[PDB]
């Protein structure tokens, strides 16, 4: 477990991985960022059998410099920074409002939320004005952020202060004249340690899920006041739960990523008993994201520096020990291109099987596993 020797191993394996790319990928794009980004999200839409698409990125300068919220464009077959907007503190997370992608929410300095309206400055390569609204309740930084898919303008945040705030920005006028302050519509105190991740249900106005270092998975009904209890609350793992994600096809299915190196699958109608356990990561699992194109497909990321793609439809398939040696049947693909902990990842909603992933060493990768493998 030597430090400079582990690095030696990492660099050897990465070299080998680079030689094997033509056997594993249809597409690999690697971009070294000036600063690390903690967040990445594909924008919907596109503009020689190629197209130009956009990503939402951030910076982490850690107090050393001006931070920016960033929009990048990339040319994909079927990377450069085109806009930088002043941001307060590290961009811990950045998500576009699904009903209108010009509206961006972020989590920044001291756990302030921020709102940006990209429509007020389409042409400016650099936007010095910064944010149009500041969401002011949280007292510690955090990474839990998600928009409501049914009720436009509603979003939620969760941070290290262990609270969850629900916000509503519908109808609030934004302009370059100044930033407005926004107070939460609700704040819930239902966790006993940092809220790591949270998500609104795709098909329900008031169903919010959250996970925490306190090991619980909770379901909240946002129509109820904070005096009320969580609608559902179970211990999901024995160790911190880092991510949570609803399946976009199956309204009862969700996944949790835990520090116990596993991903657990759950049905809302039976949270007292896990559906299945995905094993194969060697360290804390952080990110979990369902494919927006294929119901049984999800992707996870880990401190073990790997991104695994899983196929739930292969669960329980029989295996000659000649393959029981190299992974669970449901483990469809492993991305070994990152040489450090993976920070965030995003399915491209525009193209089949295209992913973006970020690691702690300033590397953004855009990749597509070989059709020879997924077909």
């Amino acid at each position: 477990l030597s430090e400079v020797d582990l690095e030696k191993k990492i660099q050897e394996e990465y070299k080998l991985w680079k030689q094997n790319v033509p056997f594993l990928y249809d597409l690999v794009i690697t971009e070294a960022l000036e600063w690390p980004s903690l967040t990445v999200e594909w924008f919907p839409g596109s503009e020689d059998n190629s197209s130009i698409q956009k990503l939402l990125l951030g910076t982490q300068t850690s107090g050393n410099d001006q931070n920016y919220l960033q929009v990048a464009s990339v040319q994909l077959p079927t990377l450069d920074i085109v806009q930088k907007i002043h941001h307060e503190g590290d961009v811990n997370k950045a998500r576009f409002m699904p009903q209108n992608p010009d509206i961006i929410a972020t989590l920044g300095l001291n756990g302030n939320g921020y709102i940006f309206d990209l429509n007020l400055y389409r042409e400016q390569p650099i936007v010095q004005t910064g944010h149009q609204a500041c969401l002011r309740h949280h007292t510690s930084e955090g990474f839990g952020l998600g928009w409501n898919f049914i009720q436009e303008g509603t979003l939620a945040t969760g941070t290290e202060d262990t609270s969850i705030c629900v916000w509503d920005i519908k109808g609030k006028s934004l302009s370059l004249e100044k930033s407005i302050d926004v107070a939460p519509v609700s704040v819930y105190h239902r966790h006993t340690a940092v809220v790591n991740d949270l998500q609104f249900h795709l098909q329900h106005e008031a169903l919010l899920t959250s996970v925490s270092d306190d090991c619980t998975l909770q379901i909240h009904d946002t129509r109820l006041p904070s005096s009320s209890s969580a609608s559902q609350c179970v211990k999901a793992h024995e160790q911190p739960v880092n991510g949570v994600a609803f399946n976009p096809f199956n309204d009862y299915l969700l996944a949790t990523a835990s520090a116990d190196h596993t991903v657990a699958l759950w049905d809302l109608r039976r949270l007292n008993q896990r559906l299945h356990t995905l094993e194969g990561h060697e360290d804390e699992v952080y990110n979990v994201q369902w494919s927006p194109h294929d119901e049984p497909i999800l992707v996870t990321s880990s401190t073990d520096r790997r991104v695994c793609v899983w196929d739930l439809s292969k669960i329980g398939e029989e295996q000659t020990v000649e393959d029981s040696e190299d992974g669970a049947p449901e483990l469809m693909f492993m991305h070994g291109g990152h040489t450090n902990r993976v920070s965030d990842l995003s399915w491209n909603p525009n193209n089949k099987w295209v992913l973006a992933s970020l690691a702690d060493d300033n590397i953004l990768q855009i990749w597509s596993p070989s059709k020879v493998i997924w077909a």
